[PDB]
């Protein structure tokens, strides 16, 4: 397959991004792009997750059937985990620069914290693969009244189980609970976007949650894939790889031709890439302006 990168380094990726061959970038992002914003990863053991509620199994608090009959536990956790402020990271604003420079095809996020929207990505730019707290809906099939985060926040902090003003049904945040399908939008956008992608930028995800992780296998064979992450991720598991074989990351073998791993904090990796691209002053000015604005509204 074609080698579009002149070397398997951040420097090689930057030169490719500055070439006429790189027009359409897809970002895949996870909890690792929001930890520097003080949003802990609810999957991280060190900020791991309630015994009084008698959960049949730990993951029942995020299962749709359990939630609809016993929603109190989930809403108690929602108050406990509610961020003190919503200040997007250097990584979020790097994706805003991709948008500004006409390079952003799509940002696929596993995060529910709304920081991509606050950083200035529009709904059209975004696939919230695991849903979002940004909007909530009445669960009654005939109603489905939509409620904004401002409304849901008041209910969470008041410790009042949120009920629909029209029909008094439960109102659920638009997150994908276990037992719910990923949004139709995820599959529809994936089918179109991965025909068009020139660069896959994977940031702040261990690529362990499916089917989101399998997106890396949907990239054309020639498409360079840059991982910015604290740990190497996306390589075929030596044990699972025996079952399902094709598309796994290859950073370090003699056959490696398009995959690059930059190991460190997402903010530092995005700053390093911005610096190579001549965007460092633009990124600094954007971040300090937006942070100042958020600080003054907080
Ligand atoms: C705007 C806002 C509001 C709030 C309250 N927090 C935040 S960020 C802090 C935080 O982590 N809050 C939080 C609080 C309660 C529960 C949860 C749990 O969130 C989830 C999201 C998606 C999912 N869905 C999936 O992974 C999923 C499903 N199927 N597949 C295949 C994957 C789950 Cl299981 C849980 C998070 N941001
Ligand atoms: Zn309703």
């Amino acid at each position: 397959s074609e080698r579009l990168l002149d070397e398997l380094t951040l420097e090689g990726v930057a030169r490719y991004m500055q070439s006429e061959r790189c027009r359409r970038v897809i970002c895949l992002v996870g909890a690792g792009i929001s930890t520097s914003a003080g949003i802990p990863d609810f999957r991280s053991p060190s900020t791991g997750l309630l015994e009084k509620y008698h959960l049949p199994y730990p993951e029942a608090i995020f299962e749709i059937s359990y939630f609809k009959k016993h929603p109190e536990p989930f809403f108690a956790l929602a108050k406990e985990l509610y961020p003190g402020q919503f200040k997007p990271t250097i990584c979020h604003y790097f994706m805003r620069l991709l948008k500004d420079k006409g390079l952003l095809l799509r940002c696929y996020t596993q995060n529910i914290d709304t920081l991509e929207r606050i950083a200035g990505l529009e709904q059209e730019d975004l696939v919230e693969a695991h849903g979002t707290f940004y909007t909530s809906h009445c669960v009654s099939a005939s109603c489905r009244h939509e409620y904004p985060l401002s409304w849901m926040k008041e209910k969470i902090f008041s410790e009042v189980t949120p009920k629909c003003e029209d029909c008094q049904s439960l109102v659920k945040p638009d997150i994908v609970f276990f037992g719910e399908s990923l949004p139709a939008r995820f599959f529809s956008c994936m089918q179109s976007d991965f025909l068009k992608v020139d660069l896959l930028l994977v940031m702040g995800t261990s690529l362990q949650v499916q089917p989101f992780a399998s997106l890396i296998s949907k990239a054309p064979l020639s498409t360079p894939r840059l991982l910015i992450n604290k740990e190497k991720a996306g390589q075929s598991d030596p044990f699972l790889g025996m079952i399902m074989g094709g598309g796994g990351m290859d950073f370090d073998s003699k056959k490696a031709y398009r995959d690059v791993a930059w190991l460190g904090e997402c903010d530092q990796g995005c700053l390093a890439l911005a610096e190579l691209l001549g965007w460092k002053k633009e990124l600094e000015d954007l971040v300090r302006r937006e942070h100042a604005s958020i600080d003054a509204q907080s």
